[PDB]
């Protein structure tokens, strides 16, 4: 009754009984049906360990102000539009800004928005733009700004704390076979359903600040996802999100350049093989913004090394 033997049958009994990986082993490099929107991020797309947001499934990226969890969660509507998706945006902060947006890939022109009144105004609208099976992904700005009927008017009775439930155990079971991921936006309540119904979990937390000599810009921002179902959790990743311009997409594929040996650091002098790049890193960052040839092989280099 070897016992590799006897984990393994008891094991895959749950997977059956409870779902794909009900339990995973946190050295398992298991990949397959995918079906992902990149986020944008190289480095947190490896972190997904399926390379971006599993589509059909409710997501939640919690994290302080000024974190730069809408910047990700708008990085993942401009990939799902930019391949043929309907975005639906459901505004309940309204601090949105379109400029920001469209210059990060957005398609704002064609972008579903809505400003509910109220927690159940939003979580409905929301459900019903989801069965129409017409959307790709859509996400809804603040788990917070999403009060109840009352407390708008005149705590006591129903709080948010089972508005979430209720609307979450309706439109789970509904995108899951739509195949339009939904991600909440949290803000360090409702959130304690939230964070059982969510199949995938981000926490983005501002670390350091980019910057030179100026006034600063981004800000390098870590994410550590602590909740996935699809591939093994507590893996992290940071990437840089300059001022008003969005994920360094180049400056990602440098600090992951790297740190798969295909580019060298000799003096701070960066380098892809043979040919030297140039000093410091948002030098290098800034050569890579030029010939895109270069920074394409290299993308083209690491999308191997791993899926």
């Amino acid at each position: 009754p070897d016992r590799e033997k006897a984990l393994e049958l008891a094991m895959a009994q749950i997977d059956k009984n409870f779902g794909k990986g009900s339990v995973m082993r946190l050295g398992e490099e298991v990949r397959q049906p995918i079906s992902v929107i990149p986020t944008g991020s190289i480095s947190l797309d490896v972190a997904l360990g399926i390379g971006g947001l599993p589509r059909g499934r409710v997501i939640e990226i919690y994290g302080p102000e000024s974190s730069g969890k809408t910047t990700v969660a708008l990085h993942a509507v401009a990939n799902a539009q930019a391949a043929g998706g309907i975005a639906a945006f459901i505004d309940a902060e309204h601090a949105l800004d379109p400029e920001y947006a469209k210059k990060l890939g957005v398609d704002t022109d064609s972008l579903l928005v809505s400003q509910p009144d109220t927690g159940e105004q939003a979580l409905e609208i929301a459900d019903m733009l989801v069965r129409s099976g017409a959307l790709d992904i859509i996400v809804i700005d603040s788990v917070a700004a999403l009060v109840p009927r009352a407390e708008i008017e005149g705590s006591h009775v129903g709080l948010q704390a089972r508005l979430m439930s209720q609307a979450l155990r309706k439109m789970t079971g509904a995108l899951n076979n739509s195949g339009t991921t939904a991600i909440f936006i949290n803000q360090l309540t409702g959130g304690k359903a939230l964070k059982f119904y969510a199949s995938v979990r981000l926490d983005v937390r501002r670390i350091e600040t980019l910057k030179d000599g100026t006034d600063a810009v981004g800000n390098r921002t870590r994410v550590k996802v602590v909740k996935n179902k699809v591939s093994p959790p507590f893996k992290q990743a940071e990437f840089d999100i300059l001022y008003g311009q969005g994920i360094s997409r180049e400056g990602s594929l440098i600090d992951m350049g790297v740190e798969h040996g295909f580019i060298r650091k000799s003096g701070s002098w960066f380098t892809y093989e043979g040919e030297q790049l140039g000093q410091g890193k948002e030098n290098a960052r800034k050569f890579l913004l030029e010939n895109t040839d270069v920074a394409n092989e290299i993308e083209k280099k690491i999308k191997e090394k791993l899926g």
